[PDB]
């Protein structure tokens, strides 16, 4: 060991990485804070109730745009997941998948209720 001898290591805390850890911090704390909460209680139940409605009497024309106009407040609040839901949504209301709309309008619910 005259020329090499003994090192420290290689990188020393360089050549990493941190980034890791996915969607999923504080984001409904963030929307609270930010004010558009108002709106979260405001027309969103509103719509969710009306989707709840409109599926009871199959009117997909309603499903749709509610589906669409839920995309984009999910995609305006900037909750990925959210307006995720709502483009199976309508994908399910494409497919004229009755149990699949229903089951998702639920999950909307179940997810709006747990962000509010």
């Amino acid at each position: 060991m005259q020329e090499a001898v003994l090192q420290l290591i290689e990188v020393q805390l360089a050549q990493e990485e941190v980034t890791e850890s996915p969607l999923g911090g504080d984001e409904n704390a963030q929307l609270h804070a930010s004010g558009y909460y108002a709106l979260f209680v405001d027309t969103v139940p509103d719509d969710v109730k009306r989707l709840y409605t409109e599926a009871a009497t199959s009117d997909f024309a309603a499903l749709a745009q509610t589906a669409h106009r839920l995309k984009g407040v999910f995609a305006m609040l900037n909750l990925v997941p959210g307006k995720q839901l709502c483009e199976t949504l309508e994908h399910l209301i494409r497919e004229k998948d009755v149990p699949g709309i229903e089951k998702y309008i639920s999950d909307i619910d179940s997810y709006v209720k747990s962000l509010l």
